[PDB]
C-alpha cells in the first residue's frame, strides 16, 4: 500500500486446542548487506589436516532459521505441554514478513548517520522445490531468540559442495540465488506463504514403566527348557545340563526382544568426588568416530543410548548427550566449568536403550572342544538384528525441531541423530536481501563494474504460526507422576526470565519425557 | 491511510443527558523509550527494614492511566454534577487513540535535532482478559492532565510479584508484554475499543437529614421497658429498677441501628490556635496499622469515619482524609504548610458513621457479683455486627475513580478504600511501545546481542469517552440546601483556571455530598 500504513500487526500468542497447540511468535530482525553484493568463493583452511578442509560459496543472502523448540514455545507453555501429554508433531506452518523498512547509512566525520530510504527494495523468496543445499539441517546459530523482545540478525547463507580437500571436484555446483524468481518488497509492501508437513512420527514425550527384560510375569515360571551347563560324568565322560527358566533366575531365561543398534562410547566422571579418576585425553583421539571419503568425523550424537548406569548418576558417556548454552549470545567457544553450559540426561530411554557405556554385549569366537576351551569377545557396535526396539533421543526446549532428509536411495530410520523431525520435504528455506542500489555513475561511460553502492540495511518483522498436533495419555496408572516443577526456592533472579541487566537466561534444560507408559 | 490524512479529530466537550452524561476529552501524549528497549528485573532497597523491600520487573512499555474525576470532568461540569444529583455510576466507555507520528532524535556537537521516521511503528494493545499484575487502581502519578491543553507523559509500566524481602519466591511469575498480540500503528493507522462497565452501585452524592441515633419520635415515648439500675434495698438487700425511654432521655433507648465497622486512629490539631496542643510523634509509630507476612503497613484511608466531632472542627481525624495536590505537576514529596496541599473533610458521613477519633463504644468486660463490680473496656476496632449501616467515602473531582475488586475466594463489601466503584472487571489496561528499530549492523554475521538502536519517541492525540448514569433527586425539603458555590470574592487569578505563567491550578478539593435525604 503506502508508506504510513502498517503492513501487519505482531502476533505472539500460544493458543491451546484438544488434540493440537498453535503457536504463533514474532520478532524483529535485521538485515546486513552481505558480502558487498557479491557471490564469493570460500574455502577451507589451508594446512595438513584434511578434515576440516571444504569448499563453497557465500552469497549476498540471508535466511530465516527459526528452527528451535524454544523459539515457539515458552517455559510455560513447554512445562504445560510436556506434562499432559505422550505425543507432538507439527502440521502446518504459516510465515508472513512485513513492516519492512530500509535505512540508508552514511559515515562523515567518524559520525554516522542513518536515514531511511523510501524508494528502496528488499526480496524474499521460499525454495519450495528444494533446488538449494540445505544448511537449516545441520544445528546452527542465527536461530530466532527464544525471547520475544530480543532482535534477530539473520544470519548470511553459503554452503559446501563437494570438493578434493579445499579445491573443488569437477561435479561440484554453483548456486546463484538471482537466478531464482523473488518478490521485491517497498516499505509498503509484505510478503507471506503457508506450509503442511508431511506425515511424520509422533515423537514420544512418556517414559517406560517397564525394563525391556522384565516384560515377564515374576510370579510363574517358564515351560521353556533350555541348555545350560556340560558337566564331567566319570573320569573322560561328559553330561549335558538342560534347565527351564524360573521366577528366580531371571536372566537365563527366554525373550522376545532386543535391545536398539548400538555403538558403543567412552565414560567420564562428571562428579566432585568423581573427577579425579579422568585419565587425561581427549574426545579426538579416544573418542568414537566415523570416516567418509579421506576425512574423518566425531560421531558426535551417535545413535542414543542411555547416558549412565541406574544409581551411577556421576559416570556417564561422554559422545552422547546434547548440550546447550543458558543465553543464546554466548561468544565463548570453549569453556572448563559445566555450571556455564546445560547438559542433558537421556536417561529416560534406559529400559529399551542400552546404556553406552558397556558393551552390547558378547559373541562366541570360537568353536569348543576338549582341545580347544571356547572364547568369546564384547560386542562394542551392533548393527540392525530382528526383534530390536529403541527409543529415539527426546527433543528439547532448545534443541531442534527438524532436519531434512537427504535425497538418496536408501534410508534406515531416518531419524535425526541430534533430535526431532526428520522430513523428506521440510519446511522451506527463506532467503532476503538487500536490493544493490549503486552510487553515482562516471557520466561517461565505461566498461568497469560496479564496486561502489549505497550503505544500507533493512528491519522489520515476520510472524511464524505452527500448529502441533498433540496425543492424549490414557493411563490407567495409580500412584502419582513425575513433571516437569520449578524449584529455585529462594534466588535473587527468577529462571527462565530477565535479570536486571536486562539479558534473558534459560538455566536448566528441559526435555519431553516425563509422563510413562508401559512397555 | 496516508501520511497526509489525518486519523481522528479532537473531542473535548461533554453533553448532558435525562439521567446521564456523557464526557468525551481528548489529550496530546508523548512516549518515551523505557529502558533501551529491555526488560529489566527491579528490586526494593538493602537494608534493615523488611516494609519497603519488593520484587518485580520493568518493561519497555507504556500505559494510559486516566483514572481521577477532573481528567474527564470540568470544574463547572462538576459543580453542575453535584448539585442536582444523588447518584452517579459510569455505563460504557470509549478509548481512541490517533495521529501517530514518531521522532528520531540525534544528538551531536551537543546539539540535538528531531525529524519524523514515517516507516517507523508503534504498538498497542488492551488487556481485557486481565491477565496481567493489574496497577491502575492504586492511585499514582501518570495520570492525564486535568487541563485540556497540557500534555500527557505517558508513564512505565511495571509491576510487582510475590516475593521473599528482595529476593524471588518460587511462585513469582515474568509476564512478558511481548508475547501478547498487538496492533503496529505507523502514522495513518488508528487503534480504537469500546467498554462497559459491569453493574455496580450508585456512588451517594447526598449527605442525610437525620443522625442515625435519632431516628424516633421526640413527641412520644416507647413502649419498651429495660433494665435501669441496681439499687440498695435496706441494709443487705437489693432492687432492680426498670424504666421505659421517655421523649426526655433519649440515650437510654431501643434503636434498631448500629454504626458500620470501625477501626480508630489517632487525633492532630490542625488549627492555629489548637496547633500547640499537638505531642511530638510521627504516623508510623502512634498511627494505625495492619500487617501482612514478615510486613507491616500503614493503614491509610481506612474504613470511613467521620473525621471530626461536631463543632470541633480544629480537632480531627490523621489517618481517614485524603489529601491531594494543587498541581498535577509538583515535585515536592513533603512540606509543612497546608496551603500547599488540599485537604479532604469526610464530615458529611457522620450520621451514619462514627467520628475516627472516639472509640465505637465499651463492653462489659467481667461478671459482676457483690465481691467483684463490674467492669468494661472502650471499643477501639469493631468488625461487622447485625444492624449496621454505612456511608463510603465519597470520591472527589481529584481522586480514583475505580479499582480492581482482587480475584480471591472472599469479598465483604468491596468499596475501595481510597474511593469509587470496585469493579470485578474494571477498565482495560492499554499498553504502548515504540517498536525498536536497530542502528546498522556489523556486515559480518555475529551473535552478539543488539544493543544500539535508532533513538526515538511518538506522540499524538488519545480520545477518552464515558457515559455516566444519574440518579435525579426527589426531595420535599422546604429550605434551601448547601450546594458548591465559588467564592474567593476579590483575587488576582480566578480560581480553576491558569495564571499569568500558564500554570493550571486547583484551589479547593470538591466532593460530591451537598444535597440531603432523609436517612
Ligand atoms: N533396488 C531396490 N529394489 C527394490 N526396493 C528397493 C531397492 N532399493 C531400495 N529399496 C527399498 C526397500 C527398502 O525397504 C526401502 C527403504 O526406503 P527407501 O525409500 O529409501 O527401499
Ligand atoms: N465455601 C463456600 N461455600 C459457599 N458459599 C461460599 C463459600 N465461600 C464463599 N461463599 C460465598 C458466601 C458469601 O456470601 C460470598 C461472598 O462473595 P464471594 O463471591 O467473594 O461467598
Amino acid at each position: 500500500d503506502g508508506v504510513g500504513n502498517s503492513s501487519g500487526n505482531w502476533h505472539c500468542d500460544s493458543q491451546w486446542l484438544e488434540n493440537g497447540v498453535v503457536t504463533r511468535t514474532t520478532r524483529t530482525w535485521v538485515l546486513p548487506s552481505y558480502n558487498n553484493h557479491l557471490y564469493k568463493r570460500i574455502q577451507g583452511p589451508s594446512g595438513g589436516d584434511n578434515n576440516n578442509k571444504f569448499f563453497g560459496f557465500s552469497t549476498p543472502w540471508g535466511y530465516f532459521d527459526y528452527n528451535r523448540f524454544h523459539c515457539h514455545f515458552s517455559p510455560r507453555d513447554w512445562q504445560r505441554l510436556i506434562n499432559n501429554n505422550w505425543g507432538i508433531r507439527p502440521k502446518a506452518m504459516r510465515f508472513r514478513l512485513f513492516n519492512i523498512q530500509v535505512k540508508e547509512v552514511t559515515v562523515q566525520d567518524s559520525n554516522t548517520t542513518i536515514a531511511n530510504n523510501l524508494t528502496s527494495t528488499v526480496q524474499v523468496f521460499a525454495d519450495k522445490d528444494y533446488q538449494l543445499p540445505y544448511v537449516l539441517g545441520s544445528a546452527t546459530e542465527g536461530t530466532f531468540p527464544p525471547f520475544p523482545a530480543d532482535i534477530y540478525t539473520i544470519p548470511q547463507y553459503g554452503y559446501c559442495t563437494l570438493n578434493y580437500n579445499n579445491e573443488a571436484v569437477d561435479r561440484s555446483a554453483f548456486y546463484c540465488l538471482d537466478y531464482f524468481p523473488s518478490d521485491m518488497l517497498r516499505t509498503g509492501n509484505n510478503f507471506e506463504f503457508t506450509y503442511t508437513f508431511e506425515d511424520v512420527p509422533f515423537h514420544s514425550m512418556f517414559a517406560h514403566n517397564q525394563t525391556l527384560d522384565r516384560l515377564m510375569n515374576p510370579l510363574v515360571d517358564q515351560y521353556l527348557w533350555a541348555f545350560s551347563s556340560v558337566s564331567q560324568a566319570g573320569s573322560s565322560g561328559r553330561a549335558l545340563h538342560y534347565s527351564r527358566a524360573t521366577k528366580t533366575n531371571m536372566a537365563a531365561q527366554y525373550r522376545n526382544w532386543l535391545p536398539g543398534p548400538f555403538f558403543r562410547d567412552q565414560q567420564i566422571f562428571t562428579g566432585a568426588s568423581n573427577i579425579t579418576k579422568n585419565n587425561v585425553f581427549s574426545v579426538w583421539e579416544k573418542g568414537k568416530q566415523w570416516e567418509l571419503d579421506n576425512r574423518t568425523n566425531l560421531m558426535q550424537p551417535g545413535p542414543a543410548a542411555a547416558t549412565t548406569f541406574s544409581g551411577e548418576p556421576d559416570r556417564q558417556a561422554m559422545q552422547n548427550t546434547l548440550a546447550f548454552s543458558r543465553t543464546v549470545y554466548d561468544q565463548t567457544t570453549a569453556t572448563t566449568d559445566r555450571n556455564q553450559i546445560l547438559i542433558t540426561n537421556e536417561d529416560e530411554i534406559r529400559p529399551t536403550n542400552s546404556v553406552g557405556i558397556d558393551a552390547w554385549g558378547a559373541v562366541p569366537t570360537n568353536n569348543q572342544s576338549i582341545v580347544t576351551p571356547g572364547t568369546r569377545a564384547a560386542v562394542n557396535n551392533q548393527g540392525a538384528l530382528p526383534g530390536m526396539v529403541w527409543q529415539n533421543r527426546d527433543i528439547y526446549l532448545q534443541g531442534p525441531i527438524w532436519a531434512k532428509i537427504p535425497d538418496t536411495d536408501n534410508h534406515f530410520h531416518p531419524s535425526p541423530l541430534i533430535g526431532g523431525f526428520g522430513c523428506k520435504h521440510p519446511p522451506p528455506q527463506i532467503f532476503i536481501k538487500n536490493t544493490p542500489v549503486p552510487a553515482n555513475p562516471s557520466e561517461t561511460f565505461q566498461t568497469a563494474k560496479v564496486a561502489s553502492f549505497i550503505n544500507q540495511y533493512s528491519t522489520g518483522q515476520c510472524t511464524v504460526e505452527i500448529f502441533w498436533e498433540l496425543k492424549k495419555e490414557t493411563s490407567k496408572r495409580w500412584n502419582p507422576e513425575i513433571q516437569f516443577t520449578s524449584n529455585f526456592g529462594n534466588a535473587a533472579d527468577i529462571q527462565f526470565a530477565v535479570s536486571d541487566t536486562g539479558s534473558y537466561s534459560e538455566p536448566r534444560p528441559i526435555g519431553t519425557r516425563y509422563l510413562t507408559k508401559p512397555l
